[PDB]
C-alpha cells in the first residue's frame, strides 16, 4: 500500500565488528582516493562552506595529507587567487566549487587556470538533470579534469553521476549536522544506507565514493568508510577552527555559531587516531581492508 | 493470541527518497483537490477549531489558494454571516463545520443558503453509525452539496463514509498535537499509515483524502501527501496568527496557549516552499506525482 | 544461541483501532467480572498496599462499583474489623490480602469469618511452588471462598494457578510504578503479552485476568482490557487520595511519595470517562467485547 | 549490499522470564567457575583498574568470595607485594593483571613467584595475534597456571583464545561504562550478543566467560549470566568505594569522578540479593541453571 523501498540505516544503527588483527594502529596505512585520479594520505576533505574552507584551511588540511574544498561565495578573482595561494605552498594539491546553476563557464575556466587540482560541482540535489547537465558540459569541455559531482543519496543517483562523466561520487541527502532537508523537506536516505547503495554502484566503475554530512565523532569516520566510501567530508568539525573562515566561537551556517576549537592539526590527529584505533580492532591494514571486508552489526540503540 | 492488526507508521518513521527530478521548486505545480469537485492552489486547509478559523482567517487562506472551515462555536446568524462575508471578499471559497448530533438541520441550511462551498461535517468518530447516518440524510438532502465526512483512519473507514455520500474522506485519529484521544482513550493509528489505508480505498472512486492533524513541519506536509493524501488540515501551525481568533500568546485548545506567530501569508510561504523543494528533490512536477510515485524509506529514528 | 523466547508489548507499543460503532460513550456497559463468581459494576480493584488500600477507600470504591483489597501490614483484628466495616455499609463487598507464608491460617480464618468476599494470597512469583501450595491449602480448607493467586506473567504460570484452585489469575512481573523488580532482579515481562498469554489459559476455564501494575492513564485501562485482562488492579493512581491511609503529598511505598489528588470519586469518573470513549471508538458495547474484539496496531514510539 | 553480521542486544533489550520455582532467595546457591579450575563463592571479580583494584579491595572481596585483578601501573615490586599481601590475610585467592606487549616476561615470573592464582593478559583487542601469541609465550612457559585472556566479543574470538592456551575467556569490547571504544573507534558489540557468541564455542569445551563491563544494575549481573557469563567484571560498581585506590569523590579513569560509596562488602550485600531474588524468580538453584536454562523476552524499550 504506502510505497516503502526499504528500511535504510544511519551512524548510531551500526557497529563494527573486532576481528583477527596483525595490524597495530600506529602501521595502519591511511592512504585513499579522493577521485578515480588523486591519492589522499588520510581520509578527509573539508566542506565547501564559507564558514569552512578557504586558502588558509585548505593549506593546513593539504599539509596533513587531506584536501580542502574553497567555497564559491566569493568572486572568481578571489576564489582563483586562492586556489593558486594553495598551490604555491609547496606542491599542495586543492579542490575548488562551483554551483549547478548556468554562467559558471567563466568561474571553471578561471579555476582550471589557476591549477586547480579538483573540480566539485555541489547541488543538494545531484540527480536533479541540470546537475548532470553541468558535469556533462563540464566533462566534455575539459576532458582532463577531475570532476566530483554530488550530493545523491541512492544507486540510481551515483550511476546517474557516472554516467555524466565524474571521477567521484559524493553522498549525502539528509545527514548534515544543519537539519534542515529532512525537516523542511521530508527528503533524506540515512547515511550508512546511502554510502552503501552509491558504492555498491561506484565500486563496479572504480570511482570513489566521498561521504559528506554527520560526521560527529571519529567513530563516523570508521562506519562510513566501512559502509564504502573512500573519504569522508566534513564542515561543522573544521568549522569554528583556528584556520577556518563570554565564550568564544565562529559561525557555522548553511549553504548558528560554534565554539572555538584551535588549530586543524590536533583535530585531525585525534580523529585520524580514531580511524587508526578501529583498524587495529577490524584487522584492517589498509583503507580498502576497511572499505571492502569490515563487517557491521544492527544494533537497537538501547 | 494478542490481536494486532499490523505496523503502522508515523511522519517520524519514514523519509522520502530522491529521484531523478527535471523539476525545480520555483516550476512545481501546488494544485490539488480538496473534494471531488472542488479544486485547491495549494494543499493547505484550516481546522474548523474556535482558536483557529473565523472569516478573517479563512479569507486570508482563500487568497493564498486554501481554504478554510469556519467552526461550529458560534451560533447560525454568526456562521452563516462569516460565510457570506468570505464569498463576498472576491469570489473567495469557504468551507463550513457541523457537528453530527441531531438537529443540526437548520445550521446546514443557513450554511447552504449563505452560499458555503463545502460542509464538512465534523466527528472524532467518523466510523460512528450517527456520523454516517448524518452524512447520508444531508446527502439526500442536498444531492450537489460537496461534503467532507471524518475522522477515519481505517481501510473500511474510509469506504464507510463513502458508501454514505461524502465528497472527501478527512484522516486522522490519534495524530492531533493536543493527543488526549491516545492518552486517555488508547486508541489511534499512527498517521502515515492511516492516510495510506484510507486512500487505497479512496482512489478507487476519485475521492480525495485529507490529511488532518499531527503537522508540525513542512516535511510532514510531504509526507502526508506521498502518503496518499491530496491536502493537509492544520490547527495548531495555523494557531497563534494575527487572523486566528511578558511574551504574547493566544489560546489554543482542543474541541493551552501558542506562541504569536504574525501574519498567515509568511507561514505559508514558508510552509509551501519547503513542499516546493521536496517536490524539486523527488522529482514530482504535480501533487499527483508526489501523491502517487514518490517513494518512501523507513528509518530507526537514531 | 541466545534463549529468547520471543518479543513481548508494552502498553506504550500498541494503540487499539477504531472501528464501526453503534456505542456511545454513555450507553457503553462497564459491568465485569473479578473472579469467577463475583460481578463489578466497573473494572477496577485497588492494590493491597499499605499506602493505597484500608477501609475507607474499600468503601469508596465498591459505592463507584469496584473492589477494594484491604493490606495485609496490620494485625488480624484490625484487618478483620476493616472487613467489618465495609461489609456493614450497605451490603458492598471487600477482599483482603494475605501473604503466601505459612503460619497464615489465623488471619485467613478471620478474615473469611468477618465475611471477605474474595481473599488474595499475593505474592511478587506466583509460579513458586510455595505459593501454589498456599492456594492448593487454602482451596481446600475452603471450598467455597473465591481466591484471587498471582502474580504470574506468562501461560504456564496462569495454568499453574489455575491448576492449584484459584477463582482469577493475576498478572503482573515487572510493569508496577516502582520498577524495582525489573532493575534489581532482570526479570518481567511486558505488560501487554504477559495479560493476553495468561488470558489465553484462562480464557479456556471462564477464568478472568485481573491486570496489576503499570497503568499510568485511562487509555492503559483499555489497552490491558483489549489484551484479554477483564479487569484493572491499581496502585499509584489511587495512593494520594484523599481516602488512601509547601505542597501536601502521601507517601507511596513499594510492599517516595504522591502528589495530593482529592477524592477518589472524580478520579474513578475520570478514568472510566477514558474508557467509555475508547468504547465508542472501537464499537465494544460491553466490556466482554472490547476484550475480546478489539484490534490493535503495532507502534514504534517516535 | 552493506555487510552486516547480524543483530545484537544489550542488556536494555531483553528481561528474564519467571518460571516455576521451588527456589527461595535464601537458598540460592551462588557459587561458580572463574577459570577451568578455580571456584568462586560469588560470581564477582573487580576489573584490574588503577582507581579501582589494588590490595585493599582485592582482599574485601575475596573475603566475601569474589576475586580482585590487581591492577598493573606500578612496579613488580608493589605488584608482587600486593599479590603476597592478599594471599596471607587468611588463604585468600587472587589475581593480577599484565600488559600484552613484549617485555612482561619478569613481571609474570614475579607475580607467578609471589602466589598468584591467576594471570589476567588484558587488552582491549583479545582476537589481535600480539595478544594470542603473549597467551601462546605464557601458557608453554608456565604450563599449570590459570591464565584469562580478553577482551573478544565474537564466536571467532573466544575460539582463537581458547586455542591460544587460555583458562577463561574475557568478554567485552564496546560496553564499558567510559564508551570511548565505541565512540572513538565506531567498533563494538552489545554486550548480551557478545556474551552468548562466546559461551557458545567456550562452552564446548568447559571453559569460563566473564562478562567485562556495562554492568550497572544488579539486573545486568543477571542477564550476564543467562546469556552464557559464568561471572561478571565490574570496575565502575567498586570504584568510589573505601577500599579503591562540597561533596565526596574518587577518581574513576579508564585505562572523571565517582560518589563515594562506602564499603564494598554493602554493595556486594546488595548486588547479590538482587541474584538471588532473580534466582528465586527464575527457578535457577545454582548459577548453572540460571547460565544454561533460564529465559528471555526481547523488549522495545518503550
Ligand atoms: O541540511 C543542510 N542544510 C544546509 O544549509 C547545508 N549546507 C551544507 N550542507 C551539507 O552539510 C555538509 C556538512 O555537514 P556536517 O556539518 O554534518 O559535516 C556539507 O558538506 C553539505 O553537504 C547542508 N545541509
Ligand atoms: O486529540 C485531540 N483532542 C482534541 O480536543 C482535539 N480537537 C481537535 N482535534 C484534532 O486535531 C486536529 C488539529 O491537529 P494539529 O494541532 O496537530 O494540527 C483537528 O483538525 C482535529 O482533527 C483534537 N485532537
Ligand atoms: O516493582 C515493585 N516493587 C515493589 O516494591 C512493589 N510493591 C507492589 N508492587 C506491585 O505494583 C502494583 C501497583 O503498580 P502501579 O503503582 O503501577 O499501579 C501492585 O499492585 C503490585 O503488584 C510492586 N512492584
Ligand atoms: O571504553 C573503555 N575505555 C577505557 O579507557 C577503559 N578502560 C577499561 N575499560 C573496560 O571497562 C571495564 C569496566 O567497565 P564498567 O565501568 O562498565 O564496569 C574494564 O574492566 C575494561 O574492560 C575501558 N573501556
Ligand atoms: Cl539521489
Ligand atoms: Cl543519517
Ligand atoms: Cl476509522
Ligand atoms: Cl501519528
Ligand atoms: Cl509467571
Ligand atoms: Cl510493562
Ligand atoms: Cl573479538
Ligand atoms: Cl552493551
Amino acid at each position: 500500500m504506502l510505497r516503502i523501498a526499504k528500511e535504510a540505516l544511519t551512524f548510531d544503527d551500526v557497529l563494527l565488528v573486532p576481528a583477527h588483527s596483525t595490524v597495530l594502529p600506529n602501521t595502519a596505512d591511511l592512504r585513499t582516493r579522493l577521485t578515480k585520479n588523486i591519492a589522499l594520505n588520510i581520509p578527509m576533505v573539508s566542506a565547501s562552506m564559507d564558514t569552512v574552507t578557504e586558502a588558509r584551511l585548505a593549506i593546513a588540511l593539504a599539509q596533513e595529507g587531506g584536501i580542502g574544498f574553497i567555497h564559491k561565495n566569493m568572486s572568481i578573482e578571489q576564489q582563483a587567487a586562492q586556489v593558486h595561494q594553495v598551490k604555491i605552498s609547496g606542491g599542495l594539491r586543492v579542490g575548488a566549487a562551483v554551483g549547478a546553476a548556468p554562467g559558471n563557464e567563466e568561474r571553471v575556466k578561471a579555476l582550471v587556470e589557476a591549477g586547480v587540482d579538483v573540480l566539485l560541482i555541489d547541488s543538494s540535489h545531484g540527480h536533479s538533470e541540470g546537475v548532470l547537465q553541468r558535469i556533462r558540459e563540464t566533462r566534455a569541455a575539459y576532458p582532463h579534469l577531475e570532476i566530483i559531482g554530488g550530493n545523491v543519496a541512492t544507486a540510481e543517483g551515483a550511476r546517474a553521476l557516472i554516467e555524466a562523466g565524474v571521477s567521484a561520487v559524493k553522498v549525502g541527502i539528509g545527514p548534515g549536522s544543519i537539519c534542515t532537508t529532512r525537516i523542511v523537506t521530508g527528503v533524506g536516505v540515512p547515511q550508512i544506507t546511502a554510502i552503501a547503495d552509491a558504492a555498491g554502484v561506484a565500486n563496479e566503475y572504480g570511482i570513489p565514493v566521498i561521504a559528506d554530512g554527520g560526521i560527529r565523532f571519529s567513530g563516523d569516520i570508521s562506519k562510513a568508510i566501512a559502509a564504502g566510501a573512500s573519504c569522508v567530508m566534513v564542515g561543522s568539525m573544521f568549522a569554528g577552527t583556528e584556520e577556518a573562515p563570554g565564550r568564544s566561537y565562529k559561525a557555522y551556517r548553511g549553504m548558528g555559531r560554534i565554539a572555538y576549537k584551535g588549530h586543524l592539526k590536533e583535530i585531525i590527529h585525534q580523529q585520524m587516531g580514531g580511524l587508526r584505533s578501529c583498524m587495529g580492532l577490524t584487522g584492517s591494514a589498509t583503507v580498502e581492508d576497511l572499505r571492502t571486508k569490515a563487517q557491521f552489526v544492527r544494533i537497537s540503540g538501547a
